[PDB]
């Protein structure tokens, strides 16, 4: 119902062939490209699409995007599963509008998730009201990328047009949180999950960057202005003025000159804070900062991340800057970068100290030319699976069978996009 297996059976074949030299691979793609499509997807009653994130009714912005990311390609020859992308465009705008703040979305409204602990603006169709600046590119990036790959155009709908009002008025108001309406609180002893100063969060200044609450982790922001995020926000706001001028969309003239003010402002923002400078004297990209004068040295595995800032289009892998950063990011520099046995990569706030994430190793072989660096990374990452034949949040460096969440759909979907990048498959 909502693919052809005909039509995916016979790509997955031509993929298969192409990556004859690579049985290991080809083992682990298919059960992952499979699983996403088979276990994640499904139809609602009004023909949009709710995609599951993990093992209970919510799906995620960000997670839902990146699931479906890379079935792109197969959608231009599979017309059906191209509705159900755009159905899930539709689907995501939808709940844009329902709460524009909101990191996670039930199934219906059916008051299902945090609510009991956490302190801020609900309703029935919020699972959780972590806001995260990124959660917002995704669903713009999906409705771009959908477009772009396939044509569809069906997904730029009067929904699409309000929902993206929405997201412009928030980053604005964002640029200075002072007089934001979101405030976020949660009964916890977890300090990660909840806001400090009583939901209002670290001190900052106008910076042109827009704030946000948490992180693509969940975990808050220890500084306010995180630069992955607006780097993303500077790549999706360019998407919008492109798409309102090309398909003529409802107040394109107000909203591309809106999206345009806003971008520049950001751009300029990160020109002017997002930079520091590592041990060895060098520029590179801060993770957070303030406009206090604070900016961290580091790097989290979730995406947008700093490490994937080619891969979100924001600059070239060849940016001296960036690799830089890269430079620094993987290494002890970076507190979150861990060396064992089995692999070195990056941990993250989120999971247990020792521990690396499959999806910042398949980001590291997605931001280098150098194709026996993705070799080497696809071979890591089945390598270190702990027999399982799957990708999973993380994985203990110096033992993978030592892991966390058995079933990741995003974390197999990144899978699937290293090895579709390094057979050329575009
Ligand atoms: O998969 C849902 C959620 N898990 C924690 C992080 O990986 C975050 O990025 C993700 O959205």
């Amino acid at each position: 119902m909502v693919y052809s297996k005909e039509i995916v059976r016979e790509w997955l074949d031509e993929v298969a062939e192409r990556a004859k030299d690579y049985p290991e691979w080809v083992d682990v793609f298919e059960r992952c490209y499979t699983d996403t499509l088979d276990n994640t997807v499904e139809i609602l009653e009004d023909g949009s699409t709710f995609v599951l994130t993990g093992d209970i009714p919510a799906m995620w912005l960000r997670d839902s995007t990146a699931q479906l990311r890379p079935y792109l390609h197969v959608a231009k020859r599979d017309a059906l599963l191209r509705q159900t992308i755009a159905g899930l465009v539709k689907r995501q705008m939808t709940l844009v509008l329902k709460d524009p703040y909101a990191n996670s979305f039930n199934i219906e409204e059916n008051w299902k998730g945090h609510h009991e602990t956490d302190h801020t603006d609900l309703n029935g169709w919020i699972w959780e009201r972590k806001y995260e600046v990124d959660s917002l590119c995704y669903p713009l990036q999906l409705a771009y990328l959908l477009w772009k790959e396939t044509g569809e155009t069906s997904q730029f709908d009067e929904i699409f047009v309000a929902a993206t009002k929405e997201i412009l008025h928030l980053w604005t108001v964002e640029q200075d949180h002072k007089n934001s309406p979101y405030r976020f609180v949660r009964d916890t002893d977890r300090k990660e999950d909840t806001l400090v100063n009583d939901g209002f969060g670290p001190d900052f200044a106008v910076t042109g960057m827009t704030w946000s609450a948490f992180r693509p982790s969940d975990d808050c922001c220890q500084y306010s202005y995180l630069i992955p995020s607006n780097m993303f926000a500077v790549v999706v706001l360019g998407y919008v003025q492109e798409i309102f001028a090309a398909l003529n969309l409802a107040d394109s003239q107000s909203v591309i000159a809106d999206a345009k003010r806003l971008q520049d402002e950001i751009q300029e923002g990160i020109k002017n804070y997002a930079y520091t400078t590592n041990s060895k004297g060098e520029k590179i990209y801060a993770f957070e900062v303030d406009g206090l004068g604070n900016a961290s040295i580091m790097d989290d595995p979730n995406v947008p991340s700093l490490l994937a800032a080619p891969y979100l289009g924001y600059c070239s892998v060849d940016d001296e800057v960036y690799q830089a950063t890269r430079r620094t990011i993987l290494s002890s520099e970076n507190p979150y970068f861990y060396q064992g046995e089995y692999a070195s990569g990056l941990g993250s706030s989120h999971t247990f100290y020792r521990y690396i994430w499959p999806i910042a190793l398949s980001i590291q072989g997605l931001t280098t030319r150098d194709k026996a660096e993705k070799k080497f990374l696809l071979d890591q990452l089945v390598a270190c699976d702990g027999g399982t034949g799957v990708m999973h949040e993380s994985f203990h460096v110096d033992d993978p069978t030592l892991y966390s969440r058995e079933w990741f759909s995003w974390a197999n979907m990144m899978f699937c996009e290293l090895v579709l990048d390094y057979l050329d498959i575009r």
